[PDB]
């Protein structure tokens, strides 16, 4: 797509949803951002990495810190293909990251305005803007396990 | 007062006494350690800006810890008790590990997620439902808040 904008980027988590293909769920894939530079990278590994913590969101916010060297990662910018969750969402305020970007919401356990709003939620330290809609009907097709092999040439 | 072994109280002067090591930490001192069976099978505490990691929460290390040692990403029957009340990150992280219980000993009135912010462990939305014990050693724990530590 277009360089360095949102739908860039969310093509970039949509093939890191590739390697979340054999775990328990939708397979999610995140990107971490930061001046149109990758910091962080993540998928879905709970049962391949035996931590109930290792989302795709959360191990892209892990990533950035140790590149960043700063559990802080100030005005980065998240792209997922999912709708964070209640602890993902918790994890995006605490790293203080400047935004994220979700393709399509998650209507049962979404923490962002699905299930909840823990992202803008009054009580808050920290506000992260929230853009959703970027590639919806390839992140959508991921709930079902679908991904995308267009045509070449 | 007494203090059995193997209990409640006992486990939270063992999450007190790991609570120390978080003193160079910006904010209040967090001790956690994860009981499977009276035995301890994850420890933590706070290690954000020392590990470089956003996550590195005290009860988030005993879930870590504990998912390593157990081979199982889901902690089923399993008991998290932490000096501090948890977090909009850790409380989502215990309801993914399946944890039965978790014991804090003084709320947040801060960041916690277990009846201060909010109260996402029992939310009815959830695939999983953590049981929730607070006031376990309060005044102990609340000394915490302004790093003060029993001799
Ligand atoms: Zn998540
Ligand atoms: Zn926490």
């Amino acid at each position: 797509e277009v360089e360095f904008s949102h739908e860039y980027w969310m093509r970039h988590a949509l093939t890191l949803a590739k390697r979340a293909r054999d775990e328990r769920g939708v397979p999610v894939g995140a990107v971490l951002v930061l001046n149109n530079r990758v910091i962080g990278e993540g998928w879905n590994r709970a049962n391949g990495l035996h931590d109930p913590t290792a989302h795709a969101e959360i191990m892209a916010l892990r990533q950035g810190g140790l590149v960043m060297q700063n559990y802080r990662l100030y005005d980065a910018t998240l792209y997922s293909t999912f709708e964070p969750c209640v602890m993902c969402a918790g994890a995006m305020i605490h790293s203080r990251i400047g935004r994220v970007v979700f393709g399509v919401r998650n209507a049962k356990t979404g923490a962002a305005g699905s299930l909840m709003d823990v992202l803008h939620h009054p009580g808050m330290n920290h506000r992260v803007e929230i853009t959703e809609g970027i590639l919806a009907d390839e992140c959508a097709a991921l709930l079902c396990r679908f991904f995308r092999m267009p045509r070449r040439v």
